[PDB]
RNA sequence: AGCUUUG
């Protein structure tokens, strides 16, 4: 099979948990890791956060089965992660 | 700190 894959997910309210992504993402792929976000300011949550699986095809399944569900009633989105540095930043001439 | 939005 392919090697480990890891993907966005948000969405979520401050009320979700990396504890509780744990137990949404796993019966679909083998959870490798999970990196809720959080402020550098406050500590809290900040409603989005990341995740990685022991395979692509059992994240791209976990993807499209939570892409939209009501985790404490908002649906959650998910997708592919991706670099996002050029959106801002810059260097002289 | 509340919302799709990204290390």
């Amino acid at each position: 099979m392919a090697g480990p894959m890891r993907l966005y997910v948000g969405s979520l309210h401050f009320n979700i948990t990396e504890d509780m992504l744990r137990g949404i993402f796993e019966p679909f792929g083998r959870i490798e890791s999970i990196q809720l976000m959080m402020d550098s300011e406050t500590g809290r949550s900040k409603g989005y956060g990341f995740i990685t699986f022991s395979d692509s095809e059992c994240a791209k399944k976990a993807l499209e089965q939570l892409n939209g569900f009501e985790l404490a009633g908002r649906p959650m989105k998910v997708g592919h992660v991706t670099e996002r540095t050029d959106a801002l930043e810059l260097v002289p001439r």
